[PDB]
């Protein structure tokens, strides 16, 4: 999957890259605060497996399976 992956929490991240390997779920999760982008897997994309690998709580990760679905337009209803 490709999408776009920043070097830090930003909101406003547009570098798009191929996601590294073992990810086949684009991640965009937003602690109201910090739009992380990362590459996830569909299996730990629960809320558990990813309040969890980053160490936090309060945030709504949202994966996708399109290439680039986890830029900042999807977490807005
Ligand atoms: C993500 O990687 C792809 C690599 O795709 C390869 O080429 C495709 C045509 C197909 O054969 C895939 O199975 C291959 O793995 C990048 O796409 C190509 O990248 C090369 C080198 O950067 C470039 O010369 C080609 O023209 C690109 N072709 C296409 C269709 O993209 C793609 O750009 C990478 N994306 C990011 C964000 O890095």
């Amino acid at each position: 999957l490709q999408c776009y992956n920043c070097p830090n929490p930003t909101a406003d991240c547009k570098t798009a890259v191929n996601c590294s390997s073992d990810f086949d779920a684009c991640l965009i999760t937003k602690a109201g605060l910090q739009v992380y982008n990362k590459c996830w897997k569909f299996e730990h994309c629960n809320f558990n497996d990813v309040t969890t690998r980053l160490r936090e709580n309060e945030l709504t990760y949202y994966c996708c399976k399109k290439d680039l679905c986890n830029f900042n337009e999807q977490l807005e209803n």
